[PDB]
């Protein structure tokens, strides 16, 4: 079985990044014990075993050109991947300006749409969308790199109702899965619309969407946070445009206030492409 991985040949190198409880390294597979096997990403628990395995199985059935590749699993389990060098774009596009125009962004904008909307066809509710979870292949092509909240909708229902939301990125939620729990394929478009402002403005840590929703709704709210940010969202205000009008009007479409008022991912690349052409 080419998809069964040895744990005596899995050779560790270097960590590449790490969440709460899950993390990546950089592992050479290497049978014939001469550093010559190939380099392989490995995701593995901390010492959530269950949602692992659920994860696991998704995407081992994921195939699509801007979704990261699957190559299987070392059994406790680990999951095996390709290894893209040049990591997420959350940690490349602030050393990659000179490299990376406004046109190479919207064919990264494009790539992210085309992924999301492969995985919402398959019945699939991503709920982690932003910049760090999305990995460079090349100056020219990027892939949606992780799936560890991916949830499937249920048959005859448009949304997933979560009961654990502890570890939830707030800054890119949209106001349904901040006042219900409720996600819908509409809840991962919101997040695109986010993801779009990370990529705009080249990732950087001073413009991320916690510092400027902060700024707009105050930081000293503590356990009141979410609440005045669901406030502000009620208000109509919004993320503002980086220091492009067409594109701007694309992203207030990612984010309207009823999940049917927002757009759809195939309108969204329909929109790219004539700003393209
Ligand atoms: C700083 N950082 C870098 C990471 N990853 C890579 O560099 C990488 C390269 N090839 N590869 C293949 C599959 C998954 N990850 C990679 C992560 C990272 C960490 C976690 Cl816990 C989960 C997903 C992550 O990656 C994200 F982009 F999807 N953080």
């Amino acid at each position: 079985d080419p998809t069964h991985f040895e744990k005596r040949f899995l050779k560790r190198i270097r960590d590449l990044g790490e969440g709460h409880f899950g993390k990546v390294e950089l592992c050479r597979y290497d049978p014939e014990g001469d550093n010559t096997g190939e380099q392989v990403a490995v995701k593995s628990l901390k010492p959530h075993i269950a949602d692992l395995k659920k994860e696991i199985e998704i995407l081992r059935n994921l195939y699509h050109e801007n979704i990261v590749k699957y190559k299987g699993i070392c059994t406790g389990i680990k999951l095996i991947m390709e290894f893209l060098p040049s990591g997420s774009l959350k940690e490349y596009l602030p050393k990659n300006k000179n490299k990376i125009n406004l046109k190479q962004q919207l064919k990264y904008a494009v790539q992210i749409c085309k992924g999301m909307d492969y995985l919402g066809s398959r019945q699939y509710v991503h709920r982690d969308l932003a910049a760090r979870n999305v990995l460079v292949e090349s100056e020219h092509q990027v892939k949606i790199g992780d799936f560890g909240l991916t949830k499937a909708i249920e048959t005859d229902k448009e949304y997933y109702t979560v009961k654990d939301d502890r570890d939830s990125p707030v800054f890119w939620y949209a106001p349904e899965c901040l006042m219900q729990s409720k996600f819908y394929i509409a809840s991962d478009v919101w997040s695109f619309g986010v993801t779009l402002h990370e990529l705009l403005t080249y990732c950087d840590s001073d413009s991320s969407p916690m510092a400027l929703f902060l700024k707009m709704i105050g930081p000293t709210h503590g356990q009141m946070t979410v609440t005045r940010l669901v406030n502000t969202l009620k208000e109509g205000k919004r993320l503002p445009c980086p220091p492009p009008d067409e594109v701007y009007q694309l992203m207030r479409k990612c984010w309207e206030f009823q999940p049917s008022n927002r757009t759809s991912f195939q309108n969204l690349i329909e929109g790219f492409e004539a700003l393209l052409k």
